[PDB]
Parts: C-alpha cells; structure tokens; sequence
C-alpha cells in the first residue's frame, strides 16, 4: 500500500487467503479485523511511528495508544481469491483521544463492501493509567490527520453498550489465549477478543446468518495466564449483547453488541 495523494490517508490491498476464510469461503470477521490492524500499522510506519504508534515524546513518557472501542459494519465479505482495498486514516477527538477509520472496497467493483471505526486513548504503559493528551503530542500527530471531518460513520458506532445481566442465555467458558493469540509484545491481540465474543454465539446462528455489525468496548487486558468466560444473550435480523469476564472473579474485560442478517 501507500499514503494517498495528500498524505492524509493510507491505501492497501489484500488478497484473501485459504486459511483466512470461514465455512462459506468468505473472509472471517477475524480476518477483517486483522487487515484493519495491518493497514493501520503500515499507515503508522509510512509516517515514522511504531503496534502502539508512539512518538518521541510518548516513548519518553512511557505513553501508548490503546483501543477503547472497535466498531465494524460489513455489507459483503470478500471471497478467498478476491482483492480488497482498504483505506484508513485518523482524526483527533480533542484531548479525549483519536479515532481511526477504515473503508473496505472491492478492488474490482470499487464498491464499499464494509467500514470500521475505533476509539484510541493515551495511556501510561506501566501504570495502565489513562491521561488526556498534552498539546505537545496533539501537535506531533495532527500533521498526519485531515483537519476537516471525514467520518466513515456519519449512529450505531456511538451507542452505549449495557452490562449483560446473569444468567446469560449462552456461554463459552474457560477460554485461554495461546502463543498465537499474543502479539509481538506478549499482549493478547485485540482480534482474539472478537473471536472469543463469538464463541458464545450458537452455531445454529453462525450457519443461518452473516455477521453484519460488531461493537466492542475494551475495559481490561487479558493476561497470558488468564482465562475468560464468554457470555451472550439475544436482545431481539438478530441482535446480541456480549460480555467477556475473568473466569474466576468475574472481572469484566469487554462488552459488545452484534447484529446478524439472514442469508
Ligand atoms: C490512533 C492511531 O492510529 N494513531 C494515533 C493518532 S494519529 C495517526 C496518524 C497516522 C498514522 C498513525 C497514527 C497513530
């Protein structure tokens, strides 16, 4: 891929690979989330960042970007073989943090086959303590963002997610991350959590429906040595509320909604 003409967004294409697709020979949503991360990481490279996207000042202060929310809407999943073009860019949301967005297109048709957004926040790597953004860093990244609004989602991506009340309708328990689920920093990839959420979706559903939407608030990181319970309940198309929590204490690590359409 590369930066667009104006250097305020990044474009890249991906060929969907054998092991990337689900049972209907189209890309799994995990494959997608992976591709957003990947193009995101190249956008950050192309402009001289680190996958924490750190600046000089940030590295100095031990600060990091971390995802607070991740929101994906898919209209059509690409097929094994198909080429998908993904464009991505960031904007600031003042001192709250930044937003990254992606547009997914068919490289053939040029039609929008999906879109994503995400909320990133500034955090002390060591203390896990969030801080608001100083003006000095709000000067380092701004030159890589458009100043005029550009919204993938101009609203479902912004609705507030409630906490699932016991008993949950479905559940998958005793999930734990293996080494493939850890990143280059030995942190559980944010894609893993997506995978875990959807373990408590009944197979019946996965077979009759395509996933349309997924929203996901991140609350706590799952450690290598932790174990997670995945809970789901129907709130209805078909809709679900979700909760990931520590198997033992019941400490929450994620919450999220899905939306599925008949085929
Ligand atoms: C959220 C995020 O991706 N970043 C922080 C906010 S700006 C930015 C702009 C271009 C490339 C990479 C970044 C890193």
């Amino acid at each position: 891929g590369s930066l667009t003409e104006d250097g305020l967004s990044y474009k890249e294409k991906f060929v969907v690979r054998s092991y990337e697709v689900g049972s209907n020979k189209t890309a799994t949503v995990e494959t997608i989330a992976n591709l957003l991360q990947e193009v995101g990481c190249n956008h950050a490279q192309s402009v001289g960042f680190s996958g924490f996207a750190t600046t000089t000042t940030m590295r100095k202060l031990h600060l990091i970007w971390v995802t607070a929310r991740m929101h994906i809407e898919i209209y059509k999943y690409p097929a094994w073989g198909d080429v998908v073009e993904i464009e991505t860019w960031c904007q600031s949301e003042g001192r709250i943090g930044t937003r990254r967005d992606w547009i997914l297109k068919d490289s053939v048709t040029g039609e929008v086959t999906g879109r994503a957004t995400s909320k990133w926040v500034m955090m002390n790597q060591d203390t896990r303590r969030l801080q608001k953004v100083s003006d000095d860093v709000r000067d380092e990244y701004l030159v890589f963002c458009p100043q005029e609004p550009r919204l993938a989602f101009p609203n479902r991506s912004l609705k507030k997610i409630p906490k699932l009340e016991d008993p949950a309708q479905y559940s998958m328990i005793g999930l734990k991350p293996r080494r493939a689920d850890l990143d280059m920093n030995q942190h559980v990839n944010n894609v893993t959590y997506i995978g875990w959420v959807l373990e408590s979706i009944p197979q019946e559903i996965v077979d009759t429906h395509e996933l349309q939407v997924i929203t996901l608030d991140y609350r706590r990181e799952c450690q290598q040595d932790d174990v997670v319970d995945s809970l789901t309940t129907t709130t209805s198309d078909s809709q679900f509320l979700h909760l990931l929590r520590l198997s033992g204490d019941g400490q929450e690590i994620n919450r999220g909604t899905t939306l599925w359409r008949k085929k």
